[PDB]
RNA sequence: CGUCGUCAGCUCGUGCCGUGAGGUGUUGGGUUAAGUCCCGCAACGAGCGCAACCCCCGCCGUUAGUUGCCAGCGGUUCGG
């Protein structure tokens, strides 16, 4: 909430191409043939995002953080496996929100599953199952391990790359659940409701946004925690 | 019942794409006898198939000696 002068990468953009026009209004200037975002409009947006944020967590709703850009992963499977909002890390599947039952319906094998290598039934019906469903579970965890926790639709999903998890944005828009996303240059404002117009490659902008979001949504909810252990993933 | 054809296929549920017939999934890369499996993917699964569970032939053991053997000894019209 102290984010002000301590925005250190952020500004940077993508390069003159690979850009979008909607995003012209968030830009300042382009240096050395790099976009680089208007920093008073970034905060400008951000109270805006981040009263949205309180106002929905001390609510106690749900947040889903959707996160493939390979720059984001292990920061977000931590972020969001603090306070118990989800996560999708490994790739966003094709209606996870839209035919969200069938997926459920998954998550359902998947504790079905970690219910039979918790009972002594492990050994019974001979090793070929013992291989087959050790990597079947291997895999549900690799793709649910966040989304588990879903029992409903989410009130909100959090976006690091809404170019790349294009898809999620759309089944948002689909079902009328709210955008927060972090934008940059080669992303359209107009899907995201809630804009963050900051840099999704480099790995500092994404753990000082995201870390900050997190220590937010436990400050709306009491006890506030820790700084986040994401700093020794920087590498 | 024969046949394409023991051929590797044909579909469905939900979601998504298209005004619509339809598509996606089932395409792709690797692999297999195989839509067999792996990886990837607006798809996630499922069914009839494939395969397996059935029978026979292959090695061994347990249970049982009106089939078998000087394996073992005795008798032998010396033919278990
Ligand atoms: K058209
Ligand atoms: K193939
Ligand atoms: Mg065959
Ligand atoms: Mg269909
Ligand atoms: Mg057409
Ligand atoms: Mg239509
Ligand atoms: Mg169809
Ligand atoms: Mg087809
Ligand atoms: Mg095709
Ligand atoms: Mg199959
Ligand atoms: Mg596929
Ligand atoms: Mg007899
Ligand atoms: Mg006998």
């Amino acid at each position: 909430t102290v984010k002000e002068l301590l925005e250190a990468g952020v500004h940077f953009g993508h390069e003159r191409k690979r850009w979008n026009p909607k995003f012209a209004r968030y830009i300042y200037a382009e240096r050395n043939g790099i976009h680089i975002i208007d920093l008073q409009k970034t905060m400008e947006e951000l109270e805006r995002t981040f009263r949205f944020i309180e106002d929905l967590a001390m609510r106690g709703g749900t947040i889903l953080f959707v996160g493939t850009k390979k720059q984001a992963q292990d920061i977000v499977r931590m972020e969001a496996e603090r306070a118990g909002m989800p996560y999708v890390n490994q790739r966003w599947l094709g209606g996870m929100l839209t035919n969200f039952k069938t997926i459920s319906q998954r998550v359902h094998r998947l504790e079905e599953l970690e219910a039979l290598f918790a009972s002594p039934e492990i050994e019974e019906r001979p090793k070929k199952e013992q291989v087959r469903l050790k990597h079947e579970l291997e895999r549900l965890q690799k793709y649910l391990s966040g989304f588990r926790l879903l029992k409903r639709l989410p009130d909100a999903i959090f976006v690091v790359d809404p170019t790349k998890e294009a898809i999620a944005v759309r089944e948002a828009r689909k079902l009328f659940i709210p955008v927060i996303a972090l934008a940059d240059t080669d992303s359209d404002p107009d899907l995201v409701d809630y804009i963050i117009p900051g840099n999704d490659d480099a790995i500092r902008s994404i753990q000082l946004i995201l870390s900050r979001a997190v220590d937010l949504i436990i400050q709306a909810r009491g006890g506030v925690v820790e700084p986040s252990p994401s700093y020794a993933l920087v590498q």
